[PDB]
């Protein structure tokens, strides 16, 4: 009797499976061979890779159990068996999850508020704002802009950066309540999050 072995790319290389595969979805298919024609039999084993993948035991189809987040865990060494019924071959395989854009930009050091002059002149700075997304590439990077748009302040879209843009009163108005819109790049399904800035006017 000759013992069994694996053939899939995978064993030497890694599994990559998206972040937002479909719990019940196959990730994909176990291909061994032996000598002696035997039939098969696939398995996993590990406490955590068998709580995340199921193995049909007959056919090789992996399929997932349990909901991956590469921004949890991007990474798992998993082992899988395959039997002759007569010896057990184990072969370990590295996974990759995949990112999808799944998170919202995230706003820091809040709660966000500045006082200023009124005399406060036209392009002076006054605040900087900061969101972080955690997803890669174009989800992953983020935009500001102000919700609406003001007659009065602006916001560099890349940098967060708060300018007075016309010239304040003190007589007119004291506070200015202000919406910062942090939005990520994503092409299909962009995610946001908003923050208040409070602009307290003084004399
Ligand atoms: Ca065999
Ligand atoms: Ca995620
Ligand atoms: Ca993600
Ligand atoms: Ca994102
Ligand atoms: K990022």
């Amino acid at each position: 009797n000759r013992l069994p072995y694996f053939i899939n790319y995978f064993f030497d290389t890694y599994l990559l499976i998206s972040e937002d595969t479909p719990v019940g979805s196959s990730v994909t298919q176990l291909l061994a061979r032996d000598m002696d024609n035997d039939p098969l039999v696939f398995g996993v084993s590990g406490e955590e890779a068998s709580r995340f993948f199921a193995v049909e035991s007959e056919t090789g189809v992996v399929w997932l159990r349990q909901p991956l987040d590469r921004e949890t865990k991007s990474e798992f060494t998993v082992e899988f068996s395959v039997s002759d019924s007569q010896g057990v071959i184990t072969r370990k395989v590295n996974i990759q999850v995949g990112d999808v854009n799944d998170n919202a930009p995230r706003f820091h050091n809040q709660p966000y508020s500045v006082r200023i002059p009124e005399n406060t002149p036209v392009g002076t700075p006054i605040f900087i704002v900061n969101a972080t997304d955690p997803d890669l590439g174009a989800g992953g990077s983020v935009l500001y802009s102000f919700q609406p748009p003001s007659h009065f302040f602006a916001i560099d879209s890349g940098r967060g950066i708060v300018t007075v843009i016309r010239e304040l009163d003190y007589e007119v108005t004291q506070a200015y309540q202000l919406q910062v819109n942090a939005t990520d790049q994503d092409k299909t399904k962009p995610l946001s999050t908003l923050a208040n800035l409070a602009i307290t006017i003084t004399d």
